[PDB]
């Protein structure tokens, strides 16, 4: 007789690069998404004929992101044809819903062990796909379902109150983190080098070190507003990949637990301020795990826009000293489909390393969604 | 303490043929939304009770873009309440949609979830609009990339299959769909489209009188035994299920058609994908204590009458227990749609027939089987 344990047990993921102008650029998303995989069960020592299946997140799978990515990046990792191989698409947060799926897999007792990964080229694919073809009924009847993201930020910065400083402030601050983070040595062990035509990539290329509150007040709007570039997440190329596992298979194989996935949950919202999502992801997996907010050591919430996390962070009461401890997506990047998999790992892998108990890794989706992981420090 | 899970809903559009059938007009974003929301009118259960909408779909591109799990609730008139999510397993896409839902359930993160799946492989041509192959698995592993009609010869020919074993399956799973229509045996399942030419409320792809005769004089497909008769038609489709906790189908005096007891994945070799549901069953088998045995019915998609014989046979399968009301070579097999359809089909059909246990499985594109395992509910 033992309780039912889903641990996440590892967590790998390539550096993340500017899409059109960073080192990733002549990476094909399949063979980037293939390197992660390989790299992660190499870091693990952990044999892949072990594993039930691999769970791959990606915003646009189509072109070099079609034909079923999970199973292509599983053949080209080198793994075994046993695995299983799917392919989920919930946009931004596509690679935390692919974290939930596998938890899901080890409760009905369909495996013990499982790769939820995400990757997204945005240089290779351009966000919106090719072909894009809206509903022409919806066009009509329901707009707001095909808003532009920049204008779901301005909806939030207005309806919620976020000034432009205010945003350029999270700005200065993620990129200060990132850089702390970076130079203390503390990105490395999550990383996975990849071999490209120019050379070894091996570090983070969208962090700007010196970020500060003058030069970003002399940017442009994107949206007509009180967003720019700089309170925007970047075009990003990248790929990260979890090993979602009982408890008992990774104590079985020696694998160090970095966390216990203690509750999920996916919410809907209003799609023209999409950035909000993770309000009501939270205070599910809040009630679901019987905590409150004081509860909480560590939040990692994805930085889309500085106007929604804000906007988030606000609504929920969290001390802003609380988040994205090592950076956020305005400094780290922000690869759609890879996303969930690396804040997902991250939380799992700052609450191991700051001695925490309880941590959440949140985040909004394109479309009026949020998700979110609660995560318990295993003794 | 085990949370039980059940499917208490089977909605589909009729199943029509690729470019020539009565859907061609319908994009799939509005044919799954006609079907999310027949499903629940059916049911007359409130959308604003469901967690999340999860759409299986084998090219998720241009009119199956934009995550058409969100679109088609959106398209529905469903709340923005609800998740939605998109998931490709090509040919088994809608039936990992239930696993993912039955584990949702058992993580108490939510208790109600609609598993569909859709394809319009007339709007999306098979391989999408920009099919990019990765060039080193083509020189390192090119089977990776094999077509379904190679992956059918070779499960002929390595499993023994002859062209007229084939055409056999052909000629009773015609003779199958055709006694279930003629019943009304059909009609229950299927949510009626609005199309410009009409209402579209009976399958299309079912050939009364297809015969042994007729069939052996059909021209090779892949210069092999395989034909265009004994291969699953390019279909048009779509289909849901209602996958909820038990609690939450007693609570809202919802049918329960049957509890899913097991289920799996298992990979196989490419060039054979075909034999995917042989090592998936076994496997939803062995979590469930069972043995063949103790089946009642099968649901085996029959994407090639080579590859669904070959599996029957291993698996040592009366073929009389085998897809009761037609299989996909006479209903259609629109990829995204089809295990949605089949586990559905098994749920419906195991109440129907008073039996114990059911399984649903099948083949995908790239080597792999799934398989659901269902048990009547008391």
């Amino acid at each position: 007789m033992s309780p039912i344990s889903v641990v996440i047990a590892g967590y790998a993921r390539s550096p993340f690069h500017f899409a059109r102008k960073g080192a990733l650029v002549d990476i094909r998303p399949d063979d980037l998404a293939a390197a992660v995989l390989k790299g992660l069960v190499e870091k693990l020592d952990l044999d892949p004929a072990l594993l039930e299946d691999v769970v791959m997140g990606c915003a646009y799978p189509e072109a070099e992101q079609g034909m079923n990515i999970a199973r292509i990046a599983s053949f080209r990792a080198g793994f075994p044809q046993s695995l299983g191989g799917a392919t989920l698409n919930r946009f931004c947060g596509s690679s935390m819903s692919a974290v939930h799926y596998a938890a899901g897999q080890v409760l009905l007792g369909a495996g013990e062990a499982f790769i939820a990964a995400g990757v997204e080229s945005m240089t290779r694919v351009p966000m919106g796909g090719f072909n894009l073809s809206p509903n022409p009924a919806l066009l009509q009847d329901y707009p707001a379902v095909y808003m532009s993201m920049g204008q779901t930020a301005e909806n939030v910065a207005e309806r919620y109150a976020v000034s432009r400083v205010e945003q350029e402030e999270m700005a200065v601050r993620s990129h200060a983190k990132a850089v702390a983070a970076r130079e203390a040595g503390l990105l490395r062990e999550e990383i996975v080098a990849i071999d490209t035509p120019a050379g070894r990539v091996a570090e983070d290329g969208c962090i700007r070190p010196g970020t500060n509150l003058e030069s970003l007040a002399q940017l442009k709007p994107a949206f007509g507003g009180s967003v720019t570039a700089a309170t925007s997440s970047p075009l990003t190329d990248g790929s990260a990949a979890l090993l979602v596992c009982s408890e008992d298979f990774a104590r079985r194989h020696g694998l160090v637990i970095l966390a216990r996935i203690k509750a999920v949950a996916v919410a809907g919202c209003a799609p023209e301020i999409m950035g909000m999502g993770p309000v009501q992801a939270t205070r599910k997996v809040l009630q679901r795990a019987g905590l409150g907010i004081a509860d909480i050591d560590l939040v990692e919430i994805n930085e889309a826009f500085a106007s929604q996390s804000i906007a988030c962070i606000r609504e929920l009461g969290l001390d802003m000293d609380r988040i994205n401890l090592d950076g956020g997506a305005l400094a780290i990047g922000h690869p759609l489909g890879a996303t969930g998999a690396r804040i997902t790992g991250k939380a799992a892998a700052l609450l191991r390393r700051t001695g925490g108990r309880y941590a959440i890794a949140t985040q909004c989706i394109a479309g009026g969604q949020g998700v979110a992981t609660l995560l318990e420090a295993v003794e």
